[PDB]
DNA sequence: CGCGTAAGCAGTCCGCG
DNA sequence: GCGGACTGCTTAC
């Protein structure tokens, strides 16, 4: 097998690399590498190297890296771009692995890790780490086993051993329920002494020493406070046996308001969890906790146990040790599932960057660049400091605020990384500039063809026309991929439609799953097969169904997010090719690209339909519109369909065969005017929308930018069993609105959209009488809570104090003196609440940790003063009024003479 | 900590005769 | 009350 690295670190003049060799074994080694630099030469100076304009560079071989960087602050001083990949590693993995990197993962050592620490005091800060760890569980991907620590004498108690009997018995039986599935999976190990089990620890540690280190909050919380405890008890140098370089760093983290330290492992790969879900999951979640998080992913239920964790050690060490391992096992449960991992790694050895570097678009296109630069002996330029600098970005078009009854929707297919392509954007390739005339100009195709050479876009920017920038031919790549792993989601999102049709008419029947690749469309014997299965068979279809398409979304998603990242990139100080010229191209381009089109099909419907200045276009965004399809379902009259799914067979027929072609011509026309590289403006049809024939359905609504509710029965090809609420913006959306809140507020909209008036009216009658039963949890608002010390007045709230930071304030005074019971973290999310006038707490709100009860010393006060009359007016009634107000409906009765018999 | 801009709504402070 | 100036937060793209 070829070849691939592990990890590679710079150690002053050294590479270490932790490899996997041509024989599968890991093996690590130190390379004196003696990395090159350019600088500009005169052209009577023969070369093979130059720069990314042409210009003739020499190459400057150093004796060792420090010269390298020593000589790169000369040319500073001196006042002369230093080129070439000055991060050595980087140069390192491109002269180590010269080729496509083919990796086995199988080889690669994941770990996966969690620790407890009992502490009285409050939260056990990793910097002070004066607590023991009292239980590391630690599971390892190669041997496929959870190793359990377990310390049974402490100053907070000694206790019995944990068992493995009791730890598999049903929550029924008075077990920890810990799945079969990973019982013969741990390896238990009892320690007398905190000191023998860490120093057991680190001997396991350097027999399997993780190369991917993963686990929730490791990198914030387990992975110092574990360095820290360490060097607190034995020293310095026994810590850094965490490293097999033993070499660690303190890492300063940084941000708008106070910073925060971590601790570096050189030669492993830290990858917490909690960052790779919240990087590439695409929620935005109430709390980050793991039992919050595990129950939204996996619909497992809380961990759940009687008092503070503070005193579950020594209450019942039995469940606090099993809740320990289960805490380990959800992360690989919410990875399988996610594959976050295995996106992360395919990520990184695709650019040949660190593996944690897939965190940062900016090192990752910087790597894929230098990479493609470097096969053909060019040379890349030195990065330079910028001004931040604001720049305009997508236009968005403003609606008339109505219900819509029918509406399809298109979009272009990666628009920006498109835009790039079409126009050929890239630091090199900029070949001048033409005299610009306003934008609106150029949507009504009355202003001067900009150039008769170049491709250009309307900020005035022109580009070469004789060869492809290395922009568009690495960016077409990684979009090439996205559309594969996209094919396989959307294939497995229809033969998840195909499963829930069947599941109407299950057999009475004793039968198997079949087994099915359900990336691939379901030929038509597997749809024969499907209708013959029972309900339980066709269920575990539908469950495997869907996790394909989950994994097909997490590939294709992050693809999408990488490629539109460079065009972000471009806009960002920090990025080697940071250049507002190509940045504001793309965005520019994208605004007249929207404008062009809306001209054009309102143009081709008002012909279709014998019209003059008529608006088909109600709405877009960025790059997509929003078409009006009354007039054509009209044309034809509602009499004449058989059922929903006929008029929706019109409409998908109408997109395809007369809409896109239009649409298609429209584009070419634009590409011609702008004398475009290539025309790649493809807006395929998104969405059908529309009541069900014959209800008093409204179909959609839009409110205002960014703000609509849509009634969809196809989605870019797949056929709904069930319409589907395709809902944007409104509070139905927001992770700030309270749970129920949310729920009530789309059955709402479900109805307004489906039923009609009075099925809405029907509904917020019963809603408003009932929500006072709603759990507090359930109709919390939640808010981040940022610079809760700035408003922080003697424990009272200051000038400007936000609303939700008065309610940290309040709760605050009300826990005063409690070294126990939680505390606020600053940048983390709150739940809060209205509290009634003269209350015990003295303030109109009070807010607490989210995803957890409030503590049990004012839960009852919380509950009996919370203010149930703001929070239904603030978080449901507003909203409402805001949607129906919009679609022009009343949510509730109006008088009529019909209340006079 | 980690690519970009546009733009919505909650809330505070305060004007508005 | 409601809106504009402003801060804070969150979402659409
Ligand atoms: N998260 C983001 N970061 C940066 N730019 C974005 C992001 N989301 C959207 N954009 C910009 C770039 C996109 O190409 C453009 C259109 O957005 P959108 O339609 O959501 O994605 P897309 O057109 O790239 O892919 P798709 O083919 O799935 O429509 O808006
Ligand atoms: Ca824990
Ligand atoms: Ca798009
Ligand atoms: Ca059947
Ligand atoms: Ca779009
Ligand atoms: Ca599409």
């Amino acid at each position: 097998m070829k070849e691939f690295y592990l990890t590679v670190e710079q150690i002053g003049d050294s590479i270490f690399e932790r490899y996997i060799d041509s024989n599968g074994r890991e093996r690590t080694r130190e390379v004196e590498y003696k990395p090159s630099l350019f600088a500009h030469c005169p052209e009577s100076q023969a070369t093979k190297y130059f720069d990314i304009y042409g210009k003739p560079c020499t190459r400057k071989l150093f004796a060792n890296m420090r010269d390298a960087s020593q000589w790169i602050k000369r040319m500073e001083d001196i006042g002369l771009e230093a080129l070439g990949m000055d991060d050595f590693k980087l140069a390192y993995l491109s002269d180590t692995y010269n080729y496509e990197i083919k990796y086995d993962h199988t080889k690669i050592r994941v770990a996966n890790f969690d620790i407890e620490v009992t502490s009285p005091d409050g939260f056990p800060e990793p910097s002070q780490a004066k607590h023991p760890i009292d239980a590391i569980t630690h599971y390892d991907s190669i041997d496929d086993r959870f190793y359990v620590f377990d310390l049974l004498n402490s100053p907070y108690g000694n206790v019995e051993e944990w068992s493995i009997e009791i730890a598999a018995k049903l929550q029924e039986q008075g077990g920890d329920e810990v799945p079969s599935e990973i019982i013969d999976k741990i390896i238990y190990m009892p320690f007398d002494n905190e000191k023998e089990l860490l120093m057991e620890y680190l001997n396991f540690w350097q027999q399997k020493t993780p190369v991917i280190l993963t686990g929730w909050n490791v990198e914030s919380f387990a992975i110092p406070y574990v360095y820290n405890r360490i060097k607190n008890i034995f020293g310095e140098s026994t810590a850094k046996r965490l490293s097999p370089h033993r070499k660690t760093r303190v890492k300063v983290i940084e941000n708008m308001y106070g910073s925060r330290e971590i601790i570096t492992l050189f030669g492993i790969s830290v990858l917490d969890y909690i960052d790779l879900y919240k990087k590439f999951s695409f929620t935005n979640q109430p709390s980050y906790s793991l039992d919050y998080i595990s129950e939204f992913e996996l619909n497992v239920g809380k961990l759940k146990y009687d008092g503070p964790i503070s005193k579950l050690r020594e209450s019942n060490h039995q469940r606090y040790i099993s809740y320990n391992i289960i805490a380990v096992y959800r992360v690989l449960q919410i990875d399988a599932k996610r594959q976050f991992i295995n996106l992360s790694l395919d990520m990184g050895y695709y650019a040949k960057i660190q593996i944690q570097s897939v965190f940062s678009p900016i090192k990752t296109w910087d790597a894929i660049i230098f990479n493609s630069l470097k096969e053909q002996n060019k040379v890349i330029p030195q990065g330079r400091s910028h001004p931040v600098q604001p720049y305009p970005g997508a236009f968005v078009k403003e609606p008339i605020p109505n219900r819509y009854k029918y509406v399809m929707s298109f979009d272009l297919t990666s628009a920006y990384p498109s835009i790039i392509r079409q126009v050929n954007i890239s630091p090199e390739t900029i070949a001048g500039t033409f005299k610009v005339a306003p934008l609106h100009d150029y949507i009504n195709a009355v202003a001067e063809r900009p150039s008769d050479v170049y491709s250009c876009s309307p900020n005035g920017m022109m580009y070469y026309k004789d060869r492809d920038g290395v922009v568009p031919t690495e960016i077409t790549k990684v979009f090439n991929q996205r559309k594969e792993h996209k094919g396989y989601m959307l294939a497995a999102q229809r033969n998840g439609e195909i499963i829930k049709e069947a599941l109407h008419n299950p057999n009475l029947s004793v039968d198997e799953p079949l087994d099915v690749d359900y990336r691939f469309d379901f030929s038509d014997e597997i749809k024969e097969k499907i209708k013959k299965l029972s309900a339980k068979s066709l269920n575990e279809m539908l469950f495997r169904a869907q996790r394909t398409e989950v994994a097909g979304m997490t590939a294709q998603i992050n693809r999408k997010a990488l490629i539109n990242g460079l065009a972000g990139a471009l806009g960002n100080v920090w990025f080697r090719y940071y250049d507002l010229r190509n940045a504001t191209a793309i965005t520019t381009f994208g605004q007249m690209a929207l404008q062009w089109i809306e001209r054009k099909v309102n143009e081709y419907l008002n012909e279709v339909c014998g019209t003059e200045g008529e608006a088909f276009v109600l709405y877009g965004d960025t790059d997509s519109i929003y078409v009006s399809a009354d007039k054509i379902i009209d044309k034809v009259g509602e009499s004449k369909f058989r059922d929903t799914n006929h008029w929706v067979d019109f409409l998908d027929k109408f997109a395809r065969e007369r809409m896109e072609p239009a649409i298609d011509r429209g584009f070419r026309e634009m590409c011609e005017y702008m004398n475009n590289k290539q025309h790649l403006m493809f807006m395929d049809r998104e969405a059908i929308a529309g009541p069900p024939l014959g209800s008093k359905g409204i179909g959609g609504f839009w409110t205002g930018k960014k703000r609509y509710a849509l009634n969809v029965w196809d989605m870019e090809g797949t056929r709904y069993a069930e319409p589907k609420l395709k809902i944007m913006g409104l509070e139905t959306q927001k992770s700030s609105t309270p749970k129920a809140v949310q729920k009530a507020l789309k059955e709402c909209i479900r109805r307004m959209l489906q039923e009609g008036e009075e099925s809405l009216q029907e509904y917020f009658k019963e809603f408003e009488k009932e929500f006072r039963q709603l759990n507090y949890i359930s109709i919390a608002s939640v808010s981040s809570a940022n610079n809760i010390a700035k408003y922080d007045v003697g424990g009272f709230p200051g000038p400007k104090c936000p609303f939700h930071i008065r309610g940290i304030l309040t709760y605050n005074r009300a826990i005063k003196g409690n070294i126990d019971a939680p505390q606020v973290v600053e940048g983390e999310k709150v739940y809060v609440l209205p509290l009634r006038e003269g209350n015990p707490f003295g303030d109109k709100c009070i807010a607490w940790p989210s995803g957890t009860e409030i503590t049990d010393l004012i839960k009852d006060d919380v509950l009996h003063w919370m203010d149930y009359t703001v929070l239904l007016e603030k978080t449901f009634i507003k909203p409402l009024e805001g949607f129906t107000s919009a679609a022009k409906l009343d949510y509730e009765k109006k008088a009529s003479l019909f209340d006079m018999f």
